[PDB]
């Protein structure tokens, strides 16, 4: 389905610490989020999405119309300026974040009840699972 609507609690995440090296996350801060449980929170209506994502020390916001282009500045991540789009290829939802990193952005989908979101950016990929709550 293309409803993603809800509040998802992680119960996956394979290769976080790649995706997150291939970001230039610095050493540290990956230490500490390489295996925190995470929690999506969804807000879809039509194109509009607002999604939050939160964890003990990390929360993350943002708000995008999909098959409308926006810039986006990753400070609170890798530091860079990236043309961001988010479109549908059928049911899957696809972000590409254009700009120096090759392969940057993500895809994510619903197969149950269950969300599947893949992070990728170079070579690398990260699958996260989550259960709606
Ligand atoms: C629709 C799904 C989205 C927008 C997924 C967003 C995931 C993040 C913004 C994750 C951000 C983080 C990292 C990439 C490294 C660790 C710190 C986080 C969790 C803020």
């Amino acid at each position: 389905t293309r409803d993603q609507n809800g509040t998802w609690e992680m119960e996956s995440n394979e290769n976080f610490e790649g995706y997150m090296k291939a970001l230039d996350i610095d050493f540290a801060t990956r230490k500490i989020a390489v295996r925190l449980t995470q929690t999506l929170v969804i807000d879809q209506d039509g194109d509009n999405f607002k999604v939050k994502t939160t964890s003990t020390f990390f929360n993350y916001d943002v708000d995008f119309t999909v098959g409308v282009e926006f810039d986006e500045y990753t400070k609170s991540l890798d530091n860079r300026h990236v043309k961001a789009l988010v479109t549908w290829e059928g049911d899957v939802l696809v972000c590409v974040q254009k700009g120096e990193k090759e392969n940057r952005g993500w895809k994510k989908w619903i197969e149950g009840d269950k969300l599947y979101l893949e992070l990728t950016c170079g070579d690398q990929v990260c699958r996260q699972v989550f259960k709606k709550k």
